[PDB]
C-alpha cells in the first residue's frame, strides 16, 4: 500500500535488529549472573521493539478512528511495544540503584496506567475526550519522572561513583526522551493533526530507538552491571 511512513518504520525495524542481535552476541559471552539479568533484560526491548516495528511495516497494527469530521490513521501497534517496553526500562534503572520492591510496583502500575490511557485516548471518538485521556497518561508520566529524578537518584547515592554516574545519565537520556513522547501525540495525528504521519513517524522512531539501542548501549558498555 506504499504509505508515506513506511521508510521509517523500515528503519526502525532494522535499527532494532542490529541493537538486539549485538546485544544478544555481548549478552551471551558474559558469566556474571548480575551482568546476565541486566543483558536479557535490556535485549528482550529492542527485541519487543523489533517485532512491532517489523509489523507495522507489514500493514499491522493500524486502524481507522473516525473524530474531528476524518479517518484518522492510528498506530495501535505502537502501545503493545511500549506496554512491556517501557516497563522493562524502569526495570533496569530499578535494579540498577538497588530500588525496592514497593517502588517498582508503583513505577510499573503507574506505568501501566500511563500506556493504557494513552491508547483509550488514542481511540477515543469524542475529539475533545482524546486530550482528557492523554492529560491523565501525561500525569502518570510526570508520576514516573518525578520518581526517577527525585526518588532514584537519591537511591543512586548509595552506590559506588560508577554506578551512580551510569544511573544519572541513563535517568538524564530517558527523562529527556520520555517527555517528548506527550508532545509528538498532542500535535501528530492522535491529536492535533498538525504534524504530518510520515513526520510523526520519524519522530517516534528517533525516540525510540534512543530510548532503546541507546540507553541499551550506555547502560551494557558500563561497569555498573556487574555484581
Ligand atoms: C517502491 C519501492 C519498493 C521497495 C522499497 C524498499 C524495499 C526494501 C527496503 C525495506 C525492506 C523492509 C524493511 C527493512 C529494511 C532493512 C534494510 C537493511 C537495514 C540494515
Ligand atoms: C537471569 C535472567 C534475568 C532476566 C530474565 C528475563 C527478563 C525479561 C523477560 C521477562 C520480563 C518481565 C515479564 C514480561 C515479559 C514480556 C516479554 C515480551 C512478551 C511479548
Ligand atoms: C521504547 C519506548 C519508550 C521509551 C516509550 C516511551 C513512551 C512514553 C513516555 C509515552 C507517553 C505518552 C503520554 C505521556 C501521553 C499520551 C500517550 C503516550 C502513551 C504516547
Amino acid at each position: 500500500t506504499g504509505r508515506p511512513e513506511w521508510i521509517w518504520l523500515a528503519l526502525g525495524t532494522a535499527l532494532m535488529g542490529l541493537g538486539t542481535l549485538y546485544f544478544l552476541v555481548k549478552g551471551m559471552g558474559v558469566s556474571d549472573p548480575d551482568a546476565k539479568k541486566f543483558y536479557a533484560i535490556t535485549t528482550l526491548v529492542p527485541a519487543i521493539a523489533f517485532t512491532m516495528y517489523l509489523s507495522m511495516l507489514l500493514g499491522y497494527g493500524l486502524t481507522m478512528v473516525p473524530f474531528g469530521g476524518e479517518q484518522n490513521p492510528i498506530y495501535w501497534a505502537r502501545y503493545a511495544d511500549w506496554l512491556f517496553t517501557t516497563p522493562l526500562l524502569l526495570l533496569d534503572l530499578a535494579l540498577l540503584v538497588d530500588a525496592d520492591q514497593g517502588t517498582i510496583l508503583a513505577l510499573v502500575g503507574a506505568d501501566g496506567i500511563m500506556i493504557g490511557t494513552g491508547l483509550v485516548g488514542a481511540l477515543t471518538k469524542v475529539y475533545s475526550y482524546r486530550f482528557v485521556w492523554w492529560a491523565i497518561s501525561t500525569a502518570a508520566m510526570l508520576y514516573i519522572l518525578y520518581v526517577l529524578f527525585f526518588g532514584f537518584t537519591s537511591k543512586a547515592e548509595s552506590m559506588r561513583p560508577e554506578v551512580a554516574s551510569t544511573f544519572k545519565v541513563l535517568r538524564n537520556v530517558t527523562v529527556v526522551l520520555w517527555s517528548a513522547y506527550p508532545v509528538v501525540w498532542l500535535i501528530g495525528s492522535e491529536g492535533a493533526g498538525i504534524v504530518p504521519l510520515n513526520i510523526e513517524t520519524l519522530l517516534f522512531m528517533v525516540l525510540d530507538v534512543s530510548a532503546k539501542v541507546g540507553f541499551g548501549l550506555i547502560l551494557l558498555r558500563s561497569r555498573a552491571i556487574f555484581g
